[PDB]
């Protein structure tokens, strides 16, 4: 079983509003609401991780981030360790820089059964802000 570490960024406006993509069908867990991010990768940090995923994804540099929480969850065929930031300032507009879905959603409208089921507990804190 494969075991990855993953950084995503919770990009929240001055509106409440969060930046959501959705993941492409053939994806793992495909479908699903997402927030943007990916592998950290050898010889990088989870910091400049979330860095280079939301510029890859949506094409926005994040500064003066927060480590929002991290967990682990146990997928039917990967173990996966989730750093999720709360990047509350950045330079640029994000958008579906990739070419996938993304738009802004309120955070109080946030359905978690959108997103995968790791997510469960960090859209809970989310709502609790
Ligand atoms: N990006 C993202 N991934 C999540 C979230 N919740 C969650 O369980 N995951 C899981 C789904 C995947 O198994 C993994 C994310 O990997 P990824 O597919 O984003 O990795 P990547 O973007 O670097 O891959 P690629 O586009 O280069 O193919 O973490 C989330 O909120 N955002
Ligand atoms: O781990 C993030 C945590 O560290 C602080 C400083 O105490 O922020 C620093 O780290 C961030 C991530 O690299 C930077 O964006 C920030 O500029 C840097 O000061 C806290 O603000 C944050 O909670
Ligand atoms: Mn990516
Ligand atoms: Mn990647
Ligand atoms: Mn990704």
């Amino acid at each position: 079983m494969k075991k990855l570490q993953i950084a995503v960024g919770i990009i929240r406006n001055e509106n409440n509003e969060i930046f959501i993509t959705r993941r492409a069908a053939d994806a793992h867990m495909a479908n699903k609401l997402e927030f943007p991010g990916g592998k950290i990768e050898m010889g990088e940090t989870p910091e400049q991780a979330v860095v280079r995923e939301l510029q890859e994804e949506v094409g926005i540099t994040p500064q003066h981030f927060s480590l929002f929480e991290k967990l682990e969850y146990e997928f039917p065929d990967r173990h996966i360790t989730l750093w999720f930031w709360l990047v509350e300032r950045w330079e640029g507009e994000p958008w579906g820089k990739e070419g996938q879905p993304g738009e802004w959603m309120s955070l109080v409208g946030l359905n978690a059964d959108d997103f995968p089921p790791a997510n469960e507990p960090v859209i809970a804190k989310l709502k609790r802000l």
